[PDB]
DNA sequence: CCGACGTCGCATCAGC
DNA sequence: GCTGATGCGA
DNA sequence: GTCGG
């Protein structure tokens, strides 16, 4: 549907719900407003009533009233004042800093720090992720053409191999379902010398995080561990042309025995995984990111079932193998 | 009525 | 110093 | 805020 058609309240729904996540820090009224503007953006009608828009799940008594108040009106009286409270429109500003979020922003407000220049001069009171989100701002919040995406995967996947040519990476995310954009690069890796019972060589990630930096291509760290990496990276500019934005870029080590199942997860869609985690129970199989294990007639899940692709998982589910361009829902 | 609402790795704080 | 809790992001 | 046991 058109944003046109309801637009409007789903705007007024996702503003409100991210004033509850970073101002009344009350992170289950944050999601369920986002369901509720997530339910209503797919209705393919323009809502007459908030009685209408009740009938679809998520969409309550209050957000009912919220929308007639909309519809008769134009606006919401709740909305309208907390926009105007230079205390609360500050806190939640500050959070679209990444690194800053709702503790942190309502500590800097409360000491009268409020804008991103305020937090330029305030250096010593932010730490090292703090300052990267400062510091990339404003192209943390610009997307990632899919061409960009591609080029990004090459240079990826040509330093891991070339640091061992065994590792097996992948992209995932929406890219990997065939997004035309993206806001981020999350890539998933594995080694056959590592296994869930095998030895966590706490070099694994750090070889291939090590090759990236040495060719230029990640530029920032805002944290590193054994399995984890989050960080900053830009692709190398065309001479005599405009510099791409800092992309934000993280990657997972995996056990070789539950890679797929965090290929799968991380491909998503998240209401994908909803539905296929479903079919899975109902079929006597409990799947998460790790692993997939069967239900016994009590109730009790039994050991990990052997996984060498995604397909396996789609397999013991009797489910058909489905792309991840197949994988909106 | 009233509890659930995904979980967990990393950085850093709070307490001993 | 070490252990657990919290903030944060995903 | 919404759902549901
Ligand atoms: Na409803
Ligand atoms: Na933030
Ligand atoms: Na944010
Ligand atoms: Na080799």
């Amino acid at each position: 549907p058109q944003e046109t058609l309801n637009g409007g309240i789903t705007d007024m729904l996702t503003e409100l719900a991210n004033f509850e996540k970073n101002v009344s820090q009350a992170i289950h009224k944050y999601n369920a407003y986002r369901k509720a503007a997530s339910v209503i953006a797919k209705y393919p009608h323009k809502i007459k009533s908030g009685a209408e828009a009740k009938k679809l799940p998520g969409v309550g008594t209050k957000i009912a009233e919220k929308i007639d108040e909309f519809l008769a009106t134009g606006k919401l009286r709740k909305l309208e004042k907390i926009r105007q409270d230079d205390t609360s429109s500050s806190i939640n500003f500050l959070t679209r800093v990444s690194g800053i979020g709702p503790s942190a922003a309502r500590k800097f407000v409360d000491e009268g720090i409020k804008t991103l220049e305020d937090l330029r001069k305030n250096e010593d009171k932010l730490n090292h992720h703090q300052r990267i989100g400062l510091k990339y701002f404003g192209d943390f919040e610009k997307r990632i053409p899919r061409e960009e995406m591609l080029q990004m995967q090459d240079i990826v996947l040509n330093e891991v191999k070339k640091v061992d040519s065994e590792y097996i990476a992948t992209v995932c995310g929406s890219f990997r379902r065939g997004a035309e954009s993206s806001g981020d690069m999350d890539v998933l890796l594995t080694h056959p010398s590592f296994t869930s019972e095998s030895t966590k060589q706490p070099k694994l990630l750090h070889q291939v995080v090590e090759q990236l930096q040495k060719v230029h291509f990640i530029t920032d760290t805002l944290s590193k561990g054994e399995t984890k990496f989050m960080g900053v990276c830009q692709l190398p500019s065309k001479n005599d042309e405009k510099e791409y934005p800092h992309r934000r870029i993280d990657i997972r080590l995996i056990p070789k025995d539950q890679y797929y199942c965090g290929v799968l997860y991380f491909t998503g869609s998240d209401i994908f995984n909803k539905n296929m985690r479903a079919h899975a129970l109902e079929k006597g199989f409990t799947i998460n990111e790790y692993t997939i294990r069967p239900l016994g007639v009590t109730g009790v899940a039994g050991e990990p079932l052997p996984v060498d692709s995604e397909k396996d998982i789609f397999d013991y589910i009797q489910w058909k193998y489905r792309e991840p361009k197949d994988r909106s829902e």
